[PDB]
């Protein structure tokens, strides 16, 4: 390439000023708000040094009209006047530039459409909006080839772990020309650096080519090169099928350029000091503060009206979590904490889940986990929802340009996408406002999931900054799914936390210039997964990884998540408790993995620094990247080493909501991924103090050791994998107050002890167990008598009816039982032998082999009893018992919640007489029936179904049949046709059919095919040698009836007193009649639902007989 030239400057005809503070001086244009140049110490950058006195206004060219007025020294304002008659533009705005010290802002400070437009309102012509203004080709700061050390340095988004998105050019004569957007953008000099931030929130399309705030353009003056940096385009009044968007979507278009010399003491001016300045004008994602201390993120998950999790149960796994970190902080993601849990009653923001406790017990969980630093978020979708939806309305819903529905998510029911723009332009903020007036204040995240995969349409930069501000006026701050959303808004990205997702190209932002910026205010990064190669090759930052225990994607290892949390989180947290100051790069490496042998250009120092001057150095050991020094890192805090390798003795010195902790509170963590001896220098403040070594277990700080300190020396011979704390004084376990607010103390057994129940019998024979999963639970076996265990039932409400459960797995046939005593009156329920696997996959004793009771296997299923409190409440207890056996039973979380059901001759209480479930008061899951292994451990695909005429009834778009046959609810199992296996059963314990006595047992049921679905009858433990079942084949419920048909069967109970009665999938193929996809889908061909369940003993008398 030749050395280049363009047209030399003529300012002949150009009037300027200068506006400056006492350290930066810009020369403007008054004609224009151009800065020619800027001076900052005797050097200078160049701004737009070429007039270019026009803007585009809707894409359209317009020379504006401008009147000048300088303000003060430091301010100088413009009023441009846009005329453009054949486009129907007429407005104008007002920009001042201003200089604030080694700023300079830019702002529109006011924008005047003559064009009638009323935001909310319909408008006849969208073209007399004023949707966009564009000052591209004014640079706001730029430099030039002929300055010594001239260069570019962009970011763009990248989640390729092999591609960084970042761009660094040299600003010569000749260069490649470049014409291209970018996050964020840096120029500099060998005496200058500089930033430029914007509001603008302009796309140049996906990938990199998105979140494209500024725009730098290389441009041609003279005899020389200058690489200048614009603001993209910025948007204003838009609409949407003609109607104008609300007033808040509005946003005043603003820039800041920052100007800075040496920052880092490194004695070189390069982009690195342009991005600390940066920090001083850049946009903070609201709630950023934060993320620094939530050390331990995870999911909480409820699911299809199985309320796996209830909100005070959560509690009990912050509190495990509190002593077993020695309190970090915490952020739990209630992954269904609405509707019938996740993936129900979508935009119903405000509908917390009544079966898991409702905004009651909500608001205690909120309450009480502040104390543990633990933040509460919840999960919501703006992008799709489900007829049973309050919102659900065909207005809102997405259609195809062929007029069909654009359909979401199956899975529970069929969903149908919405239209995120025409909900935006109809009322979607009152739907957040809503929510905050039920809940209240204290809740930390929303995590908008989806959101930015198009199915609602537009989920771009601008429509995510108008989502993101409706949640963060609500005192919210914003996190969401893909590594690539949110990017100017988000502090949390779950593609990025969780390294397992979407393999290397789906990951967190690549990007150092953009993660030397940022890193301490977002989990948005790429973290340590080395079979994804590149940056994600044991980053020297570290980078969230999120594990969970509570049911999410059947999640439940409890162990493996503390481990994780201090092989990982914990220096990704303590880096994030200070900024960045310097990155150095090594020499490329060739790696190949996934499919590609390519060269990485690693980071092999990065330095950081707090407002303490606290200096953090962290070093890859080697730069080959086929050593094993490739993967570890020394990191040192004032020159104190605090990692090396595998092992790490990091100080904390701040408390889990992060603030600053006494002195006698400072600690330090020891973490050692190996087996072996490692020695640590102690600080001066420690190095002439006692210290005391504590392993950290899940019941807090244990065996108490004091070291012996030699030289200012310690040195540690610990177990590999298991955290432990140091303090320079004695430490005691805090009181945890398990299961406040839920009536019993300690309703999981997590206290370490039984104490506090009262046992009647051998106590010998009672212990706390673990499970496969390590799951604490109560044993009891080996007794010859009776054992019992009672506690009072504390804190409950007079006359009023309640339900409690106790999870039970009874490997005996001894009676295990579950007894309430009101004062008044005593109810009791019993299992023997169980007989029931169970097979729910976010329930934490599902029968998954890692998470399992005993045998490889878990049969716990829910036991009940249903009582009424008197006018005294200060006596009323409960029971668990097992009469004599060998063999043990398992019982584990004891719940006491309110619940108006009648299931007993028309009573609330446990008691004889008809059973009858019309499934409106279910306390939670299918009862009396428990899901069965249709789908094996599973999210179900069987759940109450919620009523919302017309949309969940026969008839709309063509709806076969009911999701409810009467009152509110029912039972519904959606699409389990032709699998040949038991979709659900009753159990003894929640319905026996006594020894030699006969039921009739009628229900009303939907079906949307012939055969497809059976009532069958059953004993014992079901197997799929092949269980005999009693088998009635159901028909068709639509073809020649108007509603829901009534089936009744005679049932006598085996001598053996294990009959059971349930629903099986045939293996008969399913009639969709013609239809296909989301349509077949959504009619409930494929479909079954149950309600009025009745099952009442009889005598057979006369034609019962026949
Ligand atoms: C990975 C992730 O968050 N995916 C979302 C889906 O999540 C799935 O939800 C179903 C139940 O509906 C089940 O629990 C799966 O295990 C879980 O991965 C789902 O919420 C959809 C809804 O459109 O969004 C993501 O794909
Ligand atoms: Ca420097
Ligand atoms: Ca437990
Ligand atoms: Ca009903
Ligand atoms: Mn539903």
């Amino acid at each position: 390439m030749e050395k280049e030239t363009g047209p030399e400057v003529d300012d002949s005809k150009v009037t300027y000023d200068t506006i400056q503070s006492k350290v930066l001086k810009a020369v403007i244009d008054q004609a224009f708000p151009r800065v020619k140049e800027y001076s900052l110490n005797g050097h200078t950058l160049p701004g737009q040094v070429q007039q270019f006195n026009q803007v585009f206004i809707n894409n359209h060219r317009i020379t504006p009209e401008v009147t000048y007025k300088k303000i003060n020294e430091t301010t100088a304002e413009y009023l441009m006047k846009l005329r453009d008659d054949a486009h129907l533009i007429n407005a104008e705005m007002t920009v001042r530039l201003q200089v604030v010290d080694n700023q300079l802002h830019f702002d529109v400070t006011k924008i005047v459409n003559h064009n009638q437009v009323t935001p909310g309102q319909k408008i006849d012509d969208e073209s007399k909006l004023l949707s966009s203004i564009s000052f591209l080709g004014n640079a706001l700061v730029s430099v030039s080839s002929d300055q010594t050390g001239a260069k570019f340095d962009g970011a763009t988004m990248s989640n390729n772990t092999h591609v960084s998105g970042d761009d660094h050019i040299d600003v010569t004569n000749p260069m490649k020309d470049l014409a291209k957007g970018y996050m964020y953008g840096f120029v500099s000099t060998d005496k200058l650096a500089a930033g430029v931030w914007s509001n603008s929130q302009n796309s140049y399309g996906g990938g990199s080519n998105d979140w494209t705030r500024l725009t730098a353009y290389k441009e041609t003056v003279g005899n020389a090169n200058y690489v200048g940096i614009h603001s993209s385009e910025w948007q204003w009044e838009k609409a949407y099928k003609g109607i104008v968007f609300p007033e808040y979507t509005k946003e005043l278009p603003s820039a800041k350029v920052v100007i800075t010399e040496d920052a880092n003491a490194d004695k070189n001016v390069d982009w690195q000091d342009g991005a600390i300045a940066y920090r001083s004008i850049m946009n903070n994602p609201q709630g950023w503060e934060k993320v620094k201390d939530i050390t331990a993120y995870r999911i909480a998950m409820n699911f299809g009206s199985q309320a796996q999790n209830p909100f005070l149960m959560t509690l009990d796994g912050i509190k495990k979590i509190n002593l077993h970190t020695d309190g970090l902080g915490q952020g739990v993601l209630l992954k269904g904490y609405g509707s019938e849990g996740h993936d129900s009653g979508h935009l119903n923001y405000a509908d917390i889940g009544k079966r898991i406790g409702g905004v009651e017990d909500f608001k205690t969980l909120i309450e009480k986990a502040k104390k543990y630093g633990a933040h509460l978020g919840i999960h919501v979708n703006a992008s799709e929802t489900y007829p049973e939806s309050k919102y659900f309305n065909e207005k809102i819903l997405r259609k195809n340009p062929d007029g069909s529905y654009s359909y979401g998510w199956n899975w529970l029911d069929q969903g149908i996408n919405i239209d995120a723009a025409y909900d935006l332009a109809h009322g979607r903020l009152a739907r957040w406002e809503d929510l905050k007036k039920k809940l209240g204040d204290g809740l930390d995240f929303i995590y908008v999931d989806v959101w930015g995969n198009g199915q609602s349409g537009d989920n771009g930069a601008w429509a995510t900054h108008v989502l993101a501000k409706e949640i963060n006026k609500q005192g919210w701050r914003f996190a969401i799914q893909w590594g690539h959303g949110g990017e100017y808004d988000s502090t949390f990205h779950h593609w990025a936390a969780d390294l397992t997702y979407g393999g290397y190209t789906n990951k967190g932002i690549n990007s150092a210039i953009t993660r030397f910026i940022r890193n301490h205010q977002k989990d948005a990064w790429v973290g340590d997964y080395r079979s994804y190669g590149g940056a994600a090759n044991y980053p020297l930052l570290g980078g969230y990884s999120m594990k969970d225990f509570e049911g999410w994607q059947g999640r439940s290892d409890y162990n493996g998540y503390v481990t994780n949390l201090f092989a990982h989180d914990v220096m990704t947290k303590y880096f994030q408790h200070f900024t960045v100051s310097k990155w150095e790069n090594g020499t490329p490496v060739t790696m190949t993995d996934n499919g590609s042998t390519y060269k990485w250009t690693p980071e092999m120092r990065v330095e950081l620094v707090d407002a303490d001057n606290n200096k953090v150095v962290v070093t890859r050991k080697s730069n080959d990247v086929n050593s094993p020094q490739y993967r570890e890192r020394t990191v040192t805090l004032n020159g104190r080493v605090i990692q090396d390798g595998s092992a790490y003795l990091t100080p904390w010195n701040w408390d889990a909501n992060g603030k600053k902790l006494s002195t006698d509170k400072e600690k330090m963590y020891y973490f050692n991924t190996q087996a072996g001896a490692t020695t640590w220098t102690l600080p001066s403040d420690w190095a002439k103090s006692k210290v005391y070594l504590y392993k950290l277990t899940d019941q807090g700080k244990t065996e108490e050791q004091e070291l012996t300190v030699k030289d200012g020396k310690i040195t540690l011979d610990l177990l590999a994998n298991q955290p432990y704390v140091l303090y320079r004084s004695k430490q005691t376990n805090p009181e945890m107050s398990w299961s406040e607010g839920m009536h019993i103390y300690d309703q999981g057994f997590n206290s370490g002890t039984l104490k506090h129940w009262t046992i009647s019998g051998d106590a010998s024979k009672a212990e706390i167990v673990k499970s496969q999963g390590a799951n604490d639970m109560l044993r009891i076996q080996g007794n010859k008598e009776k054992v019992s265990l009672t506690q009072k039932l504390t804190g409950l409400k007079p006359n009023t009816k309640y339900a409690v459960y106790v999870g039970v797995d009874n490997r005996s046939n001894a009676k295990a039982s579950i007894t309430v005593n009101t004062g008044e009156k005593e109810v009791t329920t019993y299992t023997n032998k169980s007989l029931a696997l169970n097979y729910v996959k976010a329930y934490a004793h599902n029968t998954r082999r890692n998470n399992a009771t005993v045998d490889d296997t878990s049969y716990f299923q829910n036991m009940y009893a249903f009582f009424t409190t008197g006018a005294d409440v200060s006596n009323v207890t409960l029971t668990l018992s097992r009469e004599a056996g060998d063999e043990a039973t398992y019982f584990d979380e004891i719940r006491t919640f309110e619940n108006n059901s009648s299931m007993y001759g028309d009573k609330h209480d446990t008691g004889k007489g008809t059973f009858k479930q019309d499934f409106e008061n279910v306390a939670q899951g299918i009862f009396p029936f428990v899901v069965g292994g249709v789908e094996g451990v599973e999210d179900n695909r069987t759940h109450l179904s919620e009523k919302h005429d017309p949309y969940t009834q026969r008839g709309w778009n063509g709806k076969k049949v009911d999701d409810v046959i009467e009152g509110n609810w029912s039972l519904k199992t959606n699409g389990l046709v032709s699998r040949r296996n038991l979709v659900y059963q009753t159990i003894p314990q929640n319905f026996r059919f006594e020894a030699g006595k006969t039921y009739r047992v009628t229900f009303e049921y939907e079906a949307g095919s012939d055969n497809t679905y059976a009532f069958v009858v059953g004993k014992g433990e079901f197997q799929s040698q092949a269980s005999n079942l009693e088998m009635h084949e159901l028909p068709n419920t639509w073809t020649d009836s108007k509603k829901a048909k009534k089936a009744t069967f005679l049932v006598t109970g085996a001598e053996t007193g294990d009959t059971w009665v349930g629903i099986y999938s045939t293996g008969n193929a399913s009639n969709t009649r013609g239809d296909s996809g989301g349509n077949a889908n959504f009619r409930g061909y494929n479909d079954f639902m149950m309600d009025n369940l009745q099952i009442e003993e009889i005598t057979l008398t006369g034609k019962m007989l026949t």
